[PDB]
């Protein structure tokens, strides 16, 4: 069905990816992407047949099909041959499932386009669906449902799915467990596989595909190469599954829900099913409404509710749905009085509605936000081929070949009748109510079928309703003002005589230390800025560190209402305390980072405290403290990991107890004593000069001395926390009992060495060789659990090796199979060929060597050097030069003394995290339990630190 008609596409003139749209007569939307500079080419395929056309008896049928569609062709009848053929050349495919789309996507190393796509076309002719793939994939879906047991957002999602019409196909169960996939069909005698051939043959083959290919060949060669390769689709004209009805058919409208959560959160959920604006994509009022609902500005509702201390956080806006209907959700957080004043909160919502009817539609907001989306669509660098292509393939079904780029980031007209129209849809007639509280006991009877949460309808009486319509007035509400944060800085600065690929120390004081590099590759007017604020007193005790955390938190929260337009404009930032000090990040364009940052320094320099705000934040993080008794044992294990492998560490218990004495005069008295004397080190990157960077730094520290008379630190109080030496052959372990969870955790750690050039490649190569056999035998074959991780530990200038496994086993049994995997690797040493060696180190080379794909990416790596003070900018080529000088016997000699069981250099330590009620193995030595970790470390030496490069 080879048909083509196209022309020039309005393509947002910064991309170099050459495009062409065309629609094939067999119902295939085709987009041609041509970027002849890309290393990796890609492709994506969407089928508009979704998970709403499933049979009513079997849930998640299309899910199990698109799993099983993967395995088996008539050309290659082997089981993993497509997947293993993508395992060869580093291409990571994935697929997902939606009510109206089913989408397929992959990538490839360089040229495997024709190869992999020929492996992919067969899928439509002959999928195989053999015994073993079936019987293991149903176990994989059941384990996916099992790990999706405790994710509460899907529980609330299904609670939306279940509290509507139980006849409407919105009431289906999306993923489907063991019970619905293979328990209802075989007790009814229905073959799942014949239904799979039914589904695939009748539904898929006709039309409604949406393909896109990122190829790097030309506009025409790849075009008549794949469009020749895809003529296999034959039209049957399957109709588009759309719904002529909404799923909330006035049985569950004007209704309330009372939810018992699994985590201790407090929320209120308001939902509006709303008609279709997919045809109204041209003006698209819903993005403007989503701008106006969750807006934070002068005289706003949320400004007042934060200002009254009633609302911690909120989110509202449009939820996408089916083709016929769409949704509108409002999800807000609750305080103590937020818990008691819920109806008045709804009143405040209606006050904002009264404000919206009072001022009607607005145009200057629409042109202003239109210009913001203009600039933001205007200037895009490049993209990740994954996630993007799945999104635009989501809208490839809905948009013409020129509208697939200009997707929603351009709006023709203003429709105030539409705004008023959906404003009329947003009424107490249309409200769905869901209350989330853990204080619901004995009162919520109706239990969930799959997961088991419990709720009650208990409809609102009519007094409050009629009270809701007549009492519609305004108080101290104002419309938010025009932004001023719009830049006209668009000028890219040409590179100067100071041509460096790495940031130079352009400013050194005893107060500061400043490193700088401008954008060589990406050429954007934007800039990224990284800042550490060093202070000695940060980790002196729990008490003041808590005060720092609360200080930084409520501090950041203060200007946040002002910060909303900047983050809304594309100016992102970060404030974060560390064990060392504070972490600042500034990311965005070049316009007003000095100006705004000046306001930031003056704000956190000169700050005042409210009393009840202090009480809420103090109590709120106090609730966040004893939450930490209940989390996942891997997170718990990483806690103990970073606990044991530092110099000093304050536990959560003494963090809980020490907040009993925290008064505000004590706090506000300590802070300027704290803030009296500190150090700042900073990385600045983007479109600027060196001298303007000096002025920004000068500005900052000037302001600092201006307010708090900051003087520099001593180079004897420039310290780090050290890492603990071991007695070179010893193995100690201890246990911790998890109260709640029935799973057990364990983590095993190895102190190799400092980061010398040899040890980096030792640990990387050893890490690479243990990935796939552990992947093959332990999780897959031994079926221990899902949490099975290994890897590096770059900490305190000391490299390290760690193994993270959490499964429900006896831990010494689990140790036995760990050591069994160690012996397995021991034999797998001598089983390495030369070829496996060479291809394996080439894999690690291309894994390590890559140019960055984001300015933030390389900045996080560089900043990771800066926090470790290493500065070895060309460690990559150095390590590769070492990497080429490595033998098999090198890692034998690395194994025998350092890694083997007969080792005089053995630095091995394990940690047990117990459960709620908790082919050859040698005689391991006896460890000892660790009752006092300080008294543990009492006779352990400390490591030196690194001479900085």
């Amino acid at each position: 069905a080879i048909k083509r008609i196209g022309n020039h596409i309005t393509k947002s003139p910064e991309d170099k990816r050459e495009y062409r749209g065309l629609e094939l007569a067999n119902g295939i939307k085709v987009l041609l992407i041509s970027d002849p500079t890309t290393d990796k080419s890609s492709a994506a395929l969407d089928v508009h047949i979704g998970s709403l056309s499933d049979p009513p008896n079997i849930a998640g049928l299309s899910h199990f099909l698109e799993h099983m569609l993967f395995l088996g062709t008539k050309k290659y009848p082997k089981e993993n041959e497509y997947s293993q053929f993508l395992s060869e050349h580093a291409g990571s495919s994935n697929a997902f499932t939606s009510g109206e789309h089913t989408n397929y996507y992959f990538d490839v190393s360089h040229e495997h386009l024709e190869g992999a796509l020929d492996r992919f076309a067969q899928f439509f002719l002959s999928p195989l669906f053999d015994e073993s793939a079936k019987d293991r994939e149903v176990n994989a879906v059941d384990s996916e449902h099992e790990k999706n047991v405790m994710n509460d957002a899907w529980r609330l999602f299904q609670l939306e799915k279940a509290t509507g019409n139980p006849k409407h196909p919105f009431s289906k169960f999306g993923t489907g467990n063991k019970y619905t996939l293979e328990t209802r069909p075989n007790q009814e005698g229905i073959d799942v596989r014949q239904e799979l051939l039914k589904f695939h043959s009748a539904y898929y083959s006709s039309n409604l595909m949406a393909v896109v290919v990122l190829g790097r060949e030309s506009l025409d060669d790849l075009t008549n190469l794949v469009v020749k390769l895809f003529s296999e689709v034959e039209n049957k004209n399957v109709p588009l599954p759309e719904f002529p009805e909404h799923p909330f058919q006035e049985e569950h409208l004007k209704q309330l829900y009372k939810i018992v959560p699994i985590k201790d959160i407090r929320n209120l959920y308001v939902t509006f099913p709303i008609p279709d604006l997919q045809k109204y994509y041209k003006s698209n009022p819903g993005h403007y409404l989503g701008h106006l609902i969750g807006h934070e500005g002068p005289g706003s509702l949320l400004s007042e509710l934060k200002s009254k201390g009633w609302v911690n956080t909120l989110v509202g806006g449009q939820k996408e749905g089916a083709r016929g209907f769409m949704f509108f959700i409002i999800n807000v957080d609750l305080t103590e009085e937020g818990l008691l004043h819920v109806e008045d909160i709804i009143l405040h919502m209606f006050q904002y509605i009264q404000k919206l009817r009072a001022e009607g539609p607005q145009e200057w907001v629409f042109q202003e936000l239109k210009d913001l989306n203009a600039v933001a669509f205007r200037f895009k660098d490049k993209e990740r081929p994954r996630g993007y292509t799945s999104k635009i393939a989501g809208i490839l079904h809905y948009y013409p070949l020129e509208e697939v780029l200009t997707a929603e980031y351009l709006l023709e007209e203003f429709r105030p009748d539409l705004i008023e129209m959906v404003l009329d849809k947003l009424r107490p007639e249309n409200v769905r109510v869901a209350i989330v509280s853990k204080s619901f006991e004995g009162k919520t009877d109706r239990t969930e079928e799959w997961y088991g949460t419990q709720y009650k309808q208990e409809a609102i009486p009519d007094e409050v309703i009629k009270k809701w319509q007549n009492a519609d007035l305004n108080g101290k509400f104002k419309l938010p003002t025009k932004n001023e944060f719009i830049p006209t800085n668009f000028e890219i600065l040409p590179l100067e005589k100071e041509a460096t690929p790495y940031p130079a120390l352009i400013k050194d004081t005893a107060m500061s230390k400043l490193w700088f590099k401008q954008d060589d590759k990406f050429f954007l007017p934007k800039a990224n800025l990284n800042f550490e604020f060093f202070s000695p007193f940060a980790y002196v005790d729990p008490l003041h560190s808590n005060m720092a955390y609360l200080y930084l938190e409520l501090l950041k929260d203060s200007l946040n209402e002002y910060a909303y337009a900047a983050e809304l404009a594309g100016l992102s930032y970060d404030l974060q305390n560390t064990i060392y000090g504070m972490y600042l990040s500034v990311k965005g364009y070049n316009d007003k980072q000095p100006i705004l940052l000046k306001k930031i320094i003056e704000k956190m320099a000169t700050f005042e405290i409210d009393e009840k705000r202090f009480e809420i934040i103090k109590e709120a993080y106090m609730r966040s403290l004893n939450n930490f008794r209940a989390e996942q044992p891997h997170q718990h294990a990483m806690y103990y990991l970073r606990l044991l492998m530092t110099e000093v560490a304050w536990t959560k218990d003494e963090l809980k107890e020490a907040l009993d004495d925290v008064t505000l005069p004590r706090l506000k008295a300590f802070i300027p004593q704290l803030l009296s004397r500190l150090h700042i080190e900073a990385l600045l990157h983007g479109n600027i000069t060196k001298q303007a960077a000096l002025g920004i730094m000068q500005m900052v520290e000037d302001t600092l001395i201006e307010h708090a008379h900051t003087k520099p630190l001593l180079p004897s109080q420039l310290v780090r926390y050290r890492e603990v030496q071991l007695p070179d052959r010893g193995w100690f372990v201890y246990q911790q009992r998890n109260e709640v969870h029935n799973n057990s955790g364990i983590e095993i750690y190895y102190q190799t060495d400092m980061q010398s050039t040899s040890e980096n490649m030792f640990l990387e190569l050893f890490a690479q060789i243990i990935s796939e056999p552990a992947f093959n035998t332990l999780r897959t074959k031994e079926q221990l659990g899902y949490i099975v991780f290994s890897g590096p530990r770059r900490a305190n200038g000391i490299q390290g090796l760690r193994f993270i496994i959490q499964s429900e086993k006896p831990p010494h049994y689990l140790e036995s199979r760990v050591e069994a995997f160690l012996i397995t690797m021991e034999k797998s040493i001598e089983d390495m060929t030369e070829e496996a060696f060479q291809k394996h180190i080439q894999a690690l080379a291309i894994r390590r060597l890559d140019k960055p794909k984001k300015l933030s990416a390389e900045s996080a790596k560089y900043w990771g050097e800066i926090i470790s003070q290493q500065y070895n900018f060309d460690r990559d080529n150095t390590e590769v030069a070492y990497l080429k000088t490595l033998t098999k016997e090198d890692i034998i000699k690395f194994y025998k003394e350092m890694l083997a069981v007969d080792a005089p250099r053995r630095h091995k330590v394990s940690v047990h995290v117990l459960a709620r009620e908790m082919s050859q193995a040698p005689a391991l030595p006896q460890p000892e339990v660790i009752q006092n970790m300080t008294e543990f470390k009492r006779g352990l030496p400390l490591f030196p630190l690194v001479k900085p490069h």
